[PDB]
């Protein structure tokens, strides 16, 4: 029923700039537990993911392998973009599809943040998603994705 709320016990991401980084900053701001797999060496656009973020390194520096691991080590994956998925974000969706993990792609060129938050609520509650992987483009590909992600999560969980 509508009395039930999402039970997000943990947010994870791959530490990249953009959507991944907003997810972690949001979790920290709202004292939601967080984590995530990053490449060996904590590699990211813009340099080593800052040490203040408690994250786990993969055995190799490969981006694709850490994206795959975050899909596998969560209850579902939320992908946030402006426009159709490309690159790492499209790969995220492919991995979720291949491993039968719940996956919701919010395209913030097609839906408002308020309406998207409603969709995320319905999806998380109906699929009992508690450990949520959040993915999307790096900041160098979309200068608006970090703040859009923050703003979306605020409507969803704040």
């Amino acid at each position: 029923g509508m009395d039930e709320k999402p039970a997000i016990t943990k947010i994870i991401s791959g530490g990249q700039t953009g959507a991944d980084r907003a997810a972690l900053d949001f979790a920290i701001k709202h004292h939601i537990p967080y984590g995530g797999w990053v490449p060996k060496g904590r590699l990211a656009e813009g340099g080593r993911v800052p040490e203040t973020y408690q994250l786990q390194e993969m055995p190799t520096s490969d981006y694709s392998k850490r994206t795959e691991k975050n899909v596998l080590d969560s209850d579902g994956t939320l992908i946030i973009s402006h426009g159709i998925l490309k690159g790492g974000s499209a790969l995220t969706e492919f991995f979720a599809e291949q491993y039968k993990k719940p996956c919701l792609h919010i395209d913030l060129d097609r839906i408002s943040i308020e309406d998207a938050a409603t969709l995320i609520n319905s999806w998380t509650v109906s699929h009992h998603i508690q450990v949520l992987n959040i993915a999307g483009p790096r900041a160098g590909k979309d200068p608006e994705i970090y703040q859009a992600t923050m703003d979306l999560l605020e409507v969803f969980l704040a």
